[PDB]
């Protein structure tokens, strides 16, 4: 667990990782490559095969460790039951001295994450049928759709504004269950903003 | 060991209480919960005590008696039952103590949520006859008026400001001076701990 | 010879800065949009007949006189007296020499809501000053188009705690060059506030 | 470091503030040789001046690892912005500005106000590439501006995202703009939080 090796592969099944975590939501949200990420994370499981409390040293361990959440993780096979690849996140979960100014880094790509998580939310509801969606068609030139990116890129940006505390006013909630989800991520962007916008203010202390 | 069990069902039924209580007094099952707060007299009479050195009829006698009885007694003269609040004040985990001031940062939008309402009732010769009219319902159930209630109180608090919902007469302007004035208290109160405890956990 | 710590002036003196609040409040409101004298200039013969800087409050009021000439004398006679009354302003400098005798919450209050106070003065100065800004606006808001004197003054208090907060309610936007220069003013000036007064805040709450 | 230099420092950085605010506001929406001369003489000032060293006591310096810096930026030869190479000189100095608190304060204020001029200067070209001047046009009564304006709007602008008020007159509304204001408002994540609890720790220290 000390190698010249298992720490640059790590890192490159990091970034594999946040691939993953960046590309199945936004898949599955909005228009619903990818098997060399499943053959590097059918590769982790094999890499752990081939790598105690009180002294050093691996098969049923797995078995028993981390094996059917792996399994049920990555296996092939309707379009949206591939929500289940998220697991994956949790090859993050368990290498904790391994990963941690990375954790500058690493605060700015959960922050980019959970804003583009709330965003595909967001296009789920808006587009579960007034709204705002029939509005950002007629704020852009774009009355009746728009463009796949253009409906991205307001919901990432009305969920990042409505998050850092600005509200620039041409997104507004204007439905109950808009209503309703404004409350929870203004909820999620106070205890967000408030933990790690002074976890950021702490580490750049530190150093 | 149960009186900690007992103490905990009790805080659950005082948020209960709180909770329910201005929203039925504002905007607009109860036995089963009167009862327990009632026999919560008794509770409180077989209920035990150290002295500081020395380690009830009196004792209860002179804690709180003239304040329990006068909600404890089964229309706007109920709302004294919020004196049930003070329970909780003598009874005081992160996981714990987190939820407590998440809650108490849900009550108070809810009491200033129908304040809101109110002073938005006190005018019909504002802000209601200029709520029906984003939504398709030109002049509104008591789910909309709630919930955009809810929403602009939050905004405010928050401090967010959305835009949809914009104080427009006197009365409004003041209670908006108002709940800005607290809110950046609370804002600095609140969340002055959230983001101070985390050290510890 | 009277003194300084009395219970008689530290009463007299709390009644006094109740006055200069009365005064920041009520000097600004007065221009911008008979006791109340008589205090303030009798305290020039009650600090007349304080301590000095390694001694006790020395007798024989005598020394007293100079001793005031040295600490603060010249611009209180201006305080002490078109709109000249705006020099009552000065009378706040008397909580100058005297924040120390008061140690805290509710000072901070004041202040802030002072301040807005202030800038709402300000504000109102520049709207009115120009006669398509803000308060040629208002009045479609309110069925007053075209005010009274509640309503402006409530406005402009209400939108320079907006600003002041950071809310940004979005009926009150600035619209011509001096109210977008003030706004950047006040900004400026509320990116230093809401942190300095409320990190004190936070410190207070620490303390209890 | 003489006390000719404990004077002319501070010049030197008023001028390089100068043209840190005068170099992006003239390439952007558009006395010199002046300013061109007080760069030149500097080198050369620092070429008989001293030099330190770690174990030991204190022209070539200038060929070791400031050459080419200071050379591209005193030129008089979209092109001039070159110029604003002349910034890193700040960054040679802090060791000693930095001992006044009372200094460090406006040296922050002055960092948030450039900040937010260079962010004006993007908006500005972002806004004239090709929006928010035909939304500018309107509220202001000229519809379609006199650079004042389209200058000061862009400057408030900037400020409103910065520090999350959002006034809510002028609002991206077209897909660049729309990225650009998540970068801004991400930099203010940053810079906001950083810098002001830096303020108050500095107004904290009295
Ligand atoms: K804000
Ligand atoms: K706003
Ligand atoms: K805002």
């Amino acid at each position: 667990h000390y190698s010249p090796f298992k720490a640059v592969w790590d890192w490159l099944i990091l970034l594999l990782v946040i691939y993953t975590a960046v590309f199945t939501p936004y898949s599955a949200a909005f228009l619903l490559v990818d098997l060399i990420v499943d053959i590097m994370f059918i590769v982790d499981i094999l890499i752990n095969f081939r790598t105690n409390a009180n002294e050093e040293v691996i098969a049923v361990h797995y078995f028993k460790g981390w094996f059917l959440i792996d399994m049920v993780a990555a296996i092939p096979f309707i379009g949206l039951l591939k929500t289940a690849r998220l697991l994956r996140l949790v090859r993050v979960a368990r290498k904790l001295d391994r990963y941690s100014a990375a954790v500058l880094f690493l605060l700015m790509c959960t922050f980019a994450l959970i804003a583009h998580w709330l965003a595909c939310i967001w296009y789920a509801i808006g587009n579960m049928e007034i709204g705002w969606l029939h509005n950002l068609g007629d704020q852009i030139g774009k009355p009746y759709g728009p463009s796949i990116k253009d409906k991205y890129v307001t919901a990432l940006y009305f969920t990042f504004s409505s998050l850092t505390s600005v509200g620039f006013g041409n997104v507004s909630p204007n439905t109950n269950s808009e209503k309703i989800f404004s409350i929870c991520v203004m909820l999620i962007g106070s205890l967000m903003y408030a933990s790690i916008f002074g976890n950021v203010s702490a580490i750049i202390q530190r150093l």
